[PDB]
């Protein structure tokens, strides 16, 4: 009883644990997947996920909910099942989906994360900019001085696709990496929202996300439940018909 | 070079005519399906298909586009590349996407039909009313006296499922059955807005559409490419799932 079921997104499953208007899913021992719901009037839900990863004694979250109080939701959920100081959060790029929430963030004291480029983007999309930049070398890593106790956060940026910004995560010692709106389903019938993407690279950057991430075998998204790595060949290929 | 890559829907195709802001895209020798977008801020285009079909000297369309423009456009292709005179137009439901365009027939001097009840909530949905009222058999079929010379469109109510009042069409003649909004595609992670929807008889809904097209191998729906019969089966097991 009392579902969420979005027009957008993954139904809830066996195993969805839901906490005031978020459905939470343990993906692996040290991992979690948080997703809200946007409600859109006479269209219904679309829903996003990130991850909330517990590494040592911290945790750490990737993207925000849309919203503030969403994600003043997470970090309630947190506090609540894990206990432990979240350190830090990565946003994926400047969308509604992956930074809206980020007032609450910095309301808890919680330091943020973004592509430098995303924080310059984020005032011209009516984002909130993340309290730090993140730079990339020339092989799309991230310069290691801008991700100060990132842990088992490897950041990738994989080069444009959904929007010129958007990076990617791999979590050491899981077999999980988050593709967020770059990486679509297997049985996805669209890239989404093209509006931003960089049509003539996406195909490149969906299977350079694959060759960053070669240990991960369940690959999470902002819209979809976790696939195998079937979404990136099939995201590529849907990308591969762009050019 | 200048093509509508929607965020919902079915992508441009080899054979596909652009005219104006709208695609059309031929089925069979006397069916085409007609597509219009329907800009979502910040979310992208989202596409709605129906159906032109004609029938000796005449031709018969089903569903609206969403705007009354794009329906007059619709019209305008029908006149110039069709030379054919519209003889009637049924709408499957009483929503936008489905009916959003009912002025413009109406000021082209088109006769309408549509669900007594897709009439009775056309005002509470802010939709003009079809001029005509089909009403349906205990068994779902319409009642022939009620839908006077329809030719090949053979209209079937399936019950409640994605609304209370959504009707399906089947063209006589051919192996093409349309599912409007009801029928989701073989690969779909989701029902759609299930806001309207009756949940409990979504599933029965779907595979009485089956039932009463069971030759059809071409099933075509609101926002998808035309499928396989797995459309109607894999969205009757999305709706097991909500029951
Ligand atoms: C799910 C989307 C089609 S919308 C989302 C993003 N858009 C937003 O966050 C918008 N603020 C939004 C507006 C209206 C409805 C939903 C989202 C985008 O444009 O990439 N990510 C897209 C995507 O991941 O392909
Ligand atoms: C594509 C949709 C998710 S939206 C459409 C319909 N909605 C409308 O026509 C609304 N007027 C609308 C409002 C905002 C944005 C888009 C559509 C509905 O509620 O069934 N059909 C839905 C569907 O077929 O599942
Ligand atoms: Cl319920
Ligand atoms: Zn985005
Ligand atoms: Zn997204
Ligand atoms: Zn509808
Ligand atoms: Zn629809």
């Amino acid at each position: 009883m009392g579902e969420i079921r979005p027009t957008i997104g993954q139904q809830m499953e066996t195993g969805d644990q839901r906490f005031g208007d978020l459905v939470f899913r343990q993906l692996a021992p040290n991992v979690w997947q948080h997703t809200s719901y946007l409600d859109m009037p006479g269209f219904g839900a679309v829903a996003s996920n990130g991850l909330i990863v517990r590494d040592g004694g911290r945790v750490l979250v990737v993207d925000t909910a849309w919203t503030d109080d969403q994600t003043a939701q997470i970090l309630n959920w947190i506090k609540q099942e894990i206990n432990l100081p979240v350190a830090l959060a990565v946003v994926t790029h400047a969308h509604q989906d992956k930074m809206g929430g980020m007032d609450a963030l910095h309301a808890a004291g919680i330091a943020t994360y973004a592509n430098a480029l995303s924080n310059q983007l984020a005032p011209q999309e009516g984002m909130v900019a993340a309290q730090h930049s993140l730079t990339f070398a020339a092989n799309g890593w991230v310069e290691p001085a801008t991700a100060p106790n990132f842990g088992p956060l490897k950041v990738f940026y994989p080069g444009p696709g959904h929007t010129s910004d958007n990076i990617t995560v791999g979590i050491d010692g899981t077999d999980i990496a988050f593709g967020g709106c770059l990486i679509k389903d297997s049985k996805a019938k669209s890239l989404g929202n093209l509006g931003d993407a960089d049509t003539e690279h996406y195909a490149a950057s969906a299977r350079a996300f694959g060759a960053a991430f070669p240990k991960a075998s369940m690959i999470v998204m902002s819209h979809s439940a976790p696939d195998s790595r079937a979404a990136i060949t099939h995201t590529a290929r849907m990308a591969d018909k762009l050019r």
